[PDB]
């Protein structure tokens, strides 16, 4: 939190100095990657590893994917998250979206003398309506947005998650899978203050067969996810009971 | 142990006629993970797979970190401590120290021959000589050579983790930390009998104020490892008692 | 509490007026002794008979030192506490310092027609000063009169265990033992504020080669009783860990 | 053992100087009792209490008989051993043995400076054999002198037991109890070597009709108290026969 992060920031911009932006990533992660391997952690410098050939690859979403499931979990790793960030302004640049990645590197440079995840929420966020933006949706870039700003003023980890039911729609609503009604009420349900509703929703356009076993198993364990980190035993219940429903009957 | 080792160590030397001094290592592992993946042997196959990336890529040193946990770990397996030996060689002889390379391929002329893991211990140490004649300290490299000479005669797996913990003092020296007078009493305290007298004044800075609670808790560890495998309750309990009050105290 | 007090105390004052200054005690104790005679108490009664038998000899400290033990295990009793005060006014009477016994005369007085412990306590702390200034130290008296006052106005029975270990630096300064500036620095701490920064000055000494096993022990026991007795869990253990590493290390 | 028993003997010959011979035993018990007071040493303390006035009404056998009951269970102890041995001394010079006088004056003479309770074990035999002396018996004193030369140069705690038992022999011998005749067969005996044949004697002497029901047990028990310090099984359970023959049967 300000010491033993700038460092890496700042030996990531000497580095891209060059303008390759490649090998500065390269360099933070073999950084990263020393400093947990003298430990007994094999876990974190497998993963390096891999994130490491996958950026030299070029196949940057993988490892953002990774890292976002290692950070996830132990959320404790910090110059982790840095690195992470790192890869997601790098993957927002190749994607075409400039103000997107000025965003991201804002984020970078406060984290860096700060400490605190809720920027690295905050990127991840960025990174998503980046994601969704590729897609074609623009509408569901709105209610993204305004959980962005949010976020930066609340730090409830628990937005995020929204977020990321947010682009689980998205990414239905392209393939051919669930139409755009259910989307749109689906959406404007997590924008405004809806939880619970969308439960019901779901069940009920699953009774009236709009929607395949599949993607309704899908939305409702993401928003099974989302209720486990609120603390709330009234919707984790009754998330529950619809997965049940759904799935034998 | 003189058999199908042997045969490793040759292969090694034809594809090395060439002087390439890369592609026989990469054959050695692919021979040591063939017969390693033929086998139920996946922790193995892994970090063979880990080792030759890492080679390949040219970043030796994190292959032989991983390399020496997995030989601590389990010692039983000795080509996989060969083809170790072998990535140290090579290593030294990149570092620019010729004569460590030519000890170290002494060592391995015999251990092929024989199938004595003390061999690897040796040139173990000669790597850690070679580590510290880089980083610059000079006079730490006498007590290095004594052990090495030590190790030949006893054969006692204990003086590696010495010359680690001399190397730990002598990486610390050079960052910024602990200043250079206890680096020169404990590693005179190490070289002459002591151990106990170690944790007492690595206690007593502490307590003065001249070193910062990491370092002194890492060198705390790293005597609590070297007493660990010497049979020796009473100094097991002073360390443990030792690092209590560092840490919390 | 102003009841079946006063009236001991009435008595002690009538065979007093002859001026023996000793009958009075014997009756007092003899009163005392009938009323815990006729109980089922036993432990009680055989030590009033030895400290009668003690009073009767002349040997008053050692007198005072059993019924502190027994005030301290059970503080419920405020007879015993009663004739102990008594004990030590008359104890100090013949030390030499009238106006000690005079504190002391003024401290019964309240404590007659009262019935808080306090004053027992503030009345044990002024025979320690008392055993203070006739050991020959005069700095050590002003902590244990600041300490007094303290007690007066606060009514923390934990105040008593500090002059104790005052009383057992002043001891072990006479004989021979721990040298003068150790002494000032401990009567210092426990002075303004610090129990735990006493522990480490007394690690520190003992690891530099100025403090004996025994005494060493002897102080941190002492620092654990008057931690044990003030609801503190890090200093338990911190006193713990270094009477542990001084014994048997 | 050496210090701080040179101290106490010391100021003991000091006190006797005058030729008292009293009131230097009590300054000696208060030293000790001041010592084993300041620690949480109540049983100390009260037999020290007990001890002293004893001494003081000039009753020193219950002292002496209470002080060995203390140094058998718990023989640590080694200033109370010193006092008990001077009190044995002075008890001897009372009792109109002055060579017995002389004897154990130099035992605690050699002890003071040494530490060695073989000598404590000596002088309590050297009393026992003025007992015997007083009683009237003479032959009795010869298998005594012999187990006292024998115990200087075994060192062997279990040798004063058996005089016990000689001594309890030579009292049953005077009230009107167990003739001459198995006095002097149980003496021999135990001069020899014969532990197990006491026992048969005794038994044969029971069941002939010659000893009462009481000194055949008494000297039994005395019997198997020497065997349970012994560490023999095959006559403790011989023992334990006898007793439960003799008592029940
Ligand atoms: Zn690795
Ligand atoms: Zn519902
Ligand atoms: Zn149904
Ligand atoms: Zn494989
Ligand atoms: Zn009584
Ligand atoms: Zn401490
Ligand atoms: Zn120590
Ligand atoms: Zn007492
Ligand atoms: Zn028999």
């Amino acid at each position: 939190g300000g010491t033993m992060l700038k460092e890496i920031l700042e030996a990531y911009k000497e580095i891209a100095r060059t303008g390759n932006e490649r090998e500065a990533l390269l360099r933070a992660i073999d950084i990263v990657r020393d400093k947990y391997s003298e430990k007994g952690d094999e876990e974190t410098d497998t993963l390096l590893h891999r994130v490491r050939l996958d950026v030299r690859e070029g196949n940057l979403e993988h490892a953002v994917e990774d890292l976002k499931k290692l950070v996830e979990k132990r959320p404790e790793l910090k110059d982790v998250a840095l690195v992470l960030i790192l890869i997601m302004a790098e993957e927002v640049k190749k994607l075409g979206f400039p103000e997107f990645a000025e965003k991201i590197e804002e984020l970078v440079e406060k984290f860096a003398e700060t400490g605190d995840i809720k920027y690295v929420y905050a990127a991840d966020i960025v990174y998503l309506m980046a994601l969704v933006k590729k897609l074609g949706d623009e509408e569901f870039v709105k209610i993204l947005e305004k959980f962005y700003e949010k976020l930066l003023e609340t730090g409830d980890p628990v937005y995020s998650l929204i977020a990321d039911v947010i682009l689980l729609l998205a990414k239905l609503l392209k393939e051919g899978e669930i139409s755009e009604e259910l989307a749109r009420e689906v959406a404007e349900l997590l924008e405004k203050g809806d939880l619970k509703g969308v439960v019901d929703t779901v069940l009920l356009y699953y009774l009236k067969g709009e929607v395949s076993k599949e993607a309704a198993v899908a939305i409702l364990e993401k928003i099974l996810k989302v209720a486990k980190a609120l603390g709330d035993e009234e919707l984790i219940k009754h998330a529950s009971l619809a997965i049940e429903h759904v799935k034998m009957d």
